[PDB]
């Protein structure tokens, strides 16, 4: 099965782009990322910054998940990221998502060796 790492890859990396480059783009990404096939995933974060530095966010500053979870990481410095929400109107298999550039934190769960992010916790 697809190991958490790489879950964390498909659906929070995004290191083609620099940032979003239209109201479509969490549209397409959220469809060729296959986070709208069985439902429409509600809420989904994109990073726009290489891997080796969303990586390294595991050696960076411990914090407690949302979840209670200890083993979270804040980052030192801002990325650039996209939030997508589902709008009001969307409705499976037709899924509709709001895309909002920021500059913020990320939050990620880190696991394994090598200790890398298995999943995507808050931008802040």
């Amino acid at each position: 099965k697809e190991t958490a790492a790489a879950k964390f890859e498909r659906q929070h990396m995004d290191s083609s782009t620099s940032a979003a480059s239209s109201s479509n783009y969490c549209n397409q990404m959220m469809k060729s990322r296959n986070l709208t096939k069985d439902r429409c995933k509600p809420v989904n974060t994109f990073v726009h910054e290489s891997l080796a530095d969303v990586q390294a966010v595991c050696s960076q500053k411990n914090v407690a998940c949302k979840n209670g979870q200890t083993n979270c990481y804040q980052s030192y410095s801002t990325m650039s990221i996209t939030d997508c929400r589902e709008t009001g109107s969307s409705k499976y298999p037709n899924c509709a998502y709001k895309t909002t550039q920021a500059n913020k934190h990320i939050i990620v769960a880190c696991e394994g060796n090598p200790y890398v992010p298995v999943h995507f916790d808050a931008s802040v």
